[PDB]
């Protein structure tokens, strides 16, 4: 008897209709058949009453389905009740092999803090914004942030390949002055450029990488096919890899378990989402909920770093280092005002 | 000035803060900057009150952000947005030169006529289920089926490379049931397998659907990232491709019909009214599919539901012709596929 996949749906129902409803997504999920058609048809384990109107269902999907590929498994977990208007897919518990075969992130939290210098305190990160700049503006930008102390630059997510600014362009431009930032400031500051498009553009500009000496790499997994990253995440050869959640709205599928737990099983060292109160919707039970997926005992694996974003002023950082603790990476005169932030964080929970 | 792309967004919002949301929103698709920190910024182009609570958005976004690259125009058109609650992207126009780069169906509503036999009559599909039987099974069962008359026979999109029936295994032993009975009876049937994984696992399986003869394909362009959907439809060779909506709040006319239309599809399924699909959606869905589009070739509808011969009279006067319907199992399949040829003409 080969253990199932539990996954916890999310159903806006009535007490007259969530059985049936319970069954229903039970098949879709499975043979997708009426039994008359017909160890693989889903199994409703469980039906709790979250609140009036609102049922929690977890559901036991023969595993045999869905092989450690992380399109369909995805495919399994959630593809066609995607199209339903009543249901989220809220988390997954996964047999321990599934685990093992993706692997998780393999710099993790702990890899990071040391790529970066940054022991126990919480770290720092930035985005290169706006997108209409050339490679040469971009790389004054970075230069600036990284003389301030910053440990992460990442791409604007909405950076690609654009003739705007080339990516083998922009990654040169950039990376030489991060490195000439660190090298004047005695910094470990790491560059994460979004690599982009189909397997092939996402491998070539992983190539420039490698070949520029940068350190970190941003994906959007949701965009490129999580097939696709985690294949990426098995070529990145130690870099940090940053995912970020762009089109993770689409599905209903809770962000602790997409962003945390998902993301960081296909390979995410450190996952971008949006902090509670900042231009987003998230509650702060997500965001922290979030963080703890990314962070807790998974197996073997290693953490990723949970790296909020939002409308994250000097004012806000003992907050949000009180909200989740160090192991966080916040992601908000730019030198000076970039020192600022980088010393706030630095001088958290420690003697004046 | 280059042209920009036109995206339109529904918002639900009140009066008093829908001014302020749509420019916040022509930033988030555009620099996602405050001002302070800086024509690339997206342009609030209309606002208009659809209902009380919802209005209907249009942006206008600077095309050089968003290359004829598919993953990169979603992303620009709603990557971030997405992640908002109170936004669906509903519609898209865009420069004739996008249409261009990106080539719409190679086969489309035309070709797979022509593969397929079917003149004028609407056309008729069916799904390989369930999951779990051998390639053997799923062989026999896609044997009845074609016997029937069925137009065309698609993996369930479950279906991948799964120990039970694995793809190689599957294509091989559904391909060769299907050219049996198109020989037996004179028939024309085609069988699109599932293809997934990465980008790697996707060409090595169409390597074996071409090795094997298989006439089409399926895809769910969500499951698998657009851009690598893209770059499959450029390798496919005249095959059919069919697109699935796994993973499918982007408005469904919108990404099922004109956007896969748009990628490569030559078929597009769709839940029918008759899942939570409203007629007016699935109308719409029906018609971004099929309707002048540049000059891009139709994809044709494909709507999936509990399709019963007492049903097929209101799908075709609902879609017209133009439409393939998903849905003694030869002797009932014949008796489906007669159904729809039988539609519009003389007793």
């Amino acid at each position: 008897t080969e253990p199932r996949i539990v996954a916890t749906y999310h159903i806006a129902s009535d007490a007259e209709r969530i059985e049936q409803r319970a069954l229903a997504l039970a098949i879709e999920q499975s043979v997708e058949c009426p039994l008359e058609a017909i160890n693989i048809v889903g199994r409703v384990e469980d039906v709790a009453e979250l609140q009036p109107g609102r049922y929690a269902v977890r559901i036991g999907l023969a595993a045999a389905t869905a092989p450690a590929e992380p399109g369909q498994l995805l495919n399994m977990l959630f593809g066609n009740s995607s199209i339903q208007p009543d249901i989220a897919l809220a988390d997954v518990e996964l047999p321990a092999h599934y685990l093992t075969a993706f692997g998780g992130p393999r710099v993790g939290l702990a890899g990071i803090r040391t790529l970066t210098g940054a022991q126990s305190r919480a770290l720092t990160a930035s985005a290169l914004k706006p997108q209409g700049l050339s490679p040469a503006a971009l790389a004054s930008i970075a230069h600036q942030l990284a003389l301030g102390g910053v440990d992460l630059i990442k791409d604007d997510h909405g950076l690609a390949d654009q003739a705007f600014s080339p990516f083998a362009e922009r990654a040169a431009a950039v990376g030489k002055a991060v490195r000439e930032a660190n090298a004047a400031r005695g910094g470990r500051t790491l560059y994460a450029p979004n690599i982009s498009g189909t397997l092939d553009d996402m491998r070539r500009q992983l190539g420039v990488i490698r070949d520029e000496g940068i350190g970190a790499v941003l994906v959007a997994p949701m965009i490129v096919g999580v097939s696709n990253f985690h294949a990426i995440v098995k070529e990145a050869a130690g870099l940090v890899v940053v995912a970020h959640p762009a089109m993770a709205g689409a599905a209903k599928i809770a962000a602790p378990l997409l962003l945390g737990r998902l993301f960081r099983l296909f390979g995410a060292d450190a996952t971008v989402f949006p902090n509670y109160g900042g231009r987003f919707a998230y509650s702060t039970a997500s965001c922290l909920a979030l963080a703890q997926a990314a962070r807790d005992p998974f197996g073997k694996l290693n953490a990723c770093i949970p790296t909020p974003a939002g409308g994250i002023m000097l004012q806000r950082v003992n907050e949000l280092l009180r909200f989740y603790g160090q192991d966080v990476m916040l992601l908000i005169r730019l030198t000076e005002q970039a020192s600022r932030f980088v010393n706030k964080v630095a001088d958290y929970g420690q003697r004046e």
